């Protein structure tokens, strides 16, 4: 029993974090075979910042201006590309601690783990979500770029995200790895907005799924609803619209627990229209929504 | 910019994880240098458990009895003796991947990072707090038994715990690595309540300064406390009683802020006796301390 905020063991990452300096900027890179992967923004100046030409900045740098420190071991460059908003500087020696890897680009309401590092070396691991406006609430401090969001499947880690920027609002914009951003975010210090941060109503759903199953039971009440009568108070209080495909997607935890996914939705409707009244749900005075159904059942299950 | 609830990165201690199995009993251990540290209810049947003496249940079980199981490779066990709650099993090979380690017993309100393995594999990673009442809130399945708590120093882990027992309230008791358990809680399934689960109040302040840090400022209030006010406010709410040690621990965050500790004080007391009227701090509906002063700092600075 209890239901904590968990992320990945981050072993098979640490082992691919290096430390990546071009001129005077130095952010984190990801070493995996015999390329490291690292912000295309490692070549700007705060200068550059404000208006970088990439493909002209780019021009000016060599192999050898690419300083990459796995550890206190430099590894030699013997080519660089820029893919999007990533470069890809390969190196003379592949990765010995390369894991099983994929990229995977995420949706919105789909979490990972973040490994967090300055100057190639891990501080510390955090679960996030992608928010349905592409942003993610992370932890970020100046040397963070480079930093990782990533799925562990058994042995096989799945690479999301590559953290790039902080929003003036202190939120985060980052990439694929394959560099291409989440959402409408660029590599520039200009005007970036983010959208209506909505609450993830599936991940919100799978953890009152989770709160059942671990005791917490106080918000189940008489009612059900319809996805269109529920929708239109997910509408009112921003949250995601819930479709069949979100109902399909809790059935497992609606199968365990033997509450139907609609009578769940209409607990959700009272705690949006009438509040927590100062009660908790495992241990929190808001209604969670960076939980999947995949992570509420991978807990609740003890998946390794 | 943004402040998460984050783990050490685990690596160090995955490298640690092994499955022992005494008899149909299977459980986590830590494999450190050539010793397998496990909970001694290893040799328990749920039988066992009602009422165990372990003494004498320990006399019935040789070194091959005791299965340690690293990855898929088996280790010889040659020796084995209890150390209060632990087994302690010699093994003939040192653990290749021994990270620099200590063992520490910590104080309550101390924060530490579990790593959840079941059968020698880690499954997830988050941050804990030693309760003012002993307990832990964690997430343990069957098979979670083994799991170990730990901060990291740079390079040197310090364990700091070790899973044995779930309380009927669903919140978690271990020991430390001498096994001594933390509080008055033994390895017997029997009558165990917890006492009253205080806040940290200390770590509440903490973290009311990495919000003020990080941009949340709303809360900062025209008031000022003394220790003694304050501390009849924290009666009343169940805070722990603030004291001038708590105050010179928090210097370098209210340095930092400008916030002298006893107006942080006095922003605490409006908020236990006003609650946050729907408000968020650092996106927590309630007021949060499970990170100490040193996370504070660390997250707020990026050590690694
Ligand atoms: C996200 C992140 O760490 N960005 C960084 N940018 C710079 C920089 O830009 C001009 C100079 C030095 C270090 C870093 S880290
Ligand atoms: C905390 C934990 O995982 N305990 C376990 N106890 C047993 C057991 O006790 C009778 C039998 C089989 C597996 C486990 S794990």
């Amino acid at each position: 029993s209890g239901f904590r905020k968990m992320a990945f063991p981050s072993g098979k990452v640490e082992g691919c974090m290096v430390q990546v300096t071009c001129g005077t900027t130095t952010l984190n890179g990801l070493w995996l075979d015999d390329v490291v992967y690292c912000p295309r923004h490692v070549i700007c100046t705060s200068e550059d910042m404000l208006n970088p030409n990439y493909e002209d900045l780019l021009i000016r740098k060599s192999n050898h201006n690419f300083l990459v420190q796995a550890g206190n071991v430099q590894l030699r460059v013997i080519g660089h590309s820029m893919q999007n908003c990533v470069l890809k500087l390969k190196v003379d020696t592949a990765n010995p601690k390369t894991p099983k890897y994929k990229f995977v680009r995420i949706q919105p309401g789909q979490t990972f783990s973040v490994l967090a590092c300055y100057n190639g070396s891990p501080s510390g691991v955090y679960q996030c979500a992608m928010r349905p406006n592409f942003t993610i609430k992370g932890s970020f401090l100046n040397g963070s770029c480079g930093s990782v969001g990533f799925n562990i499947d058994y042995d096989c880690v799945s690479f999301c995200y590559m953290h790039h920027m902080e929003l003036p609002t202190g939120v985060h914009a980052g990439t694929d790895l394959e560099g291409n951003f989440y959402g409408p975010f660029v590599d520039r210090q200009t005007a970036q907005a983010a959208g209506t941060d909505t609450t993830i109503t599936v991940n919100v759903l799978a953890w009152l799924y989770a709160a059942v199953i671990n005791g917490d039971r106080w918000f189940l009440n008489r009612f059900t609803t319809t996805l269109n009568d529920f929708n239109l108070v997910a509408m009112k209080y921003n949250y995601e619209p819930l479709t069949q495909d979100h109902v399909d997607i809790l059935g497992p935890l609606s199968a365990q627990t033997g509450i139907a996914v609609l009578d769940m939705c209409a607990s959700l409707k009272e705690l949006l229209q009438n509040g927590m009244n100062g009660r908790t749900i495992l241990g929190s005075a808001l209604l969670e929504d960076e939980f999947t159904p995949f992570d509420v059942v991978r807990q609740c299950s003890g998946v390794t």
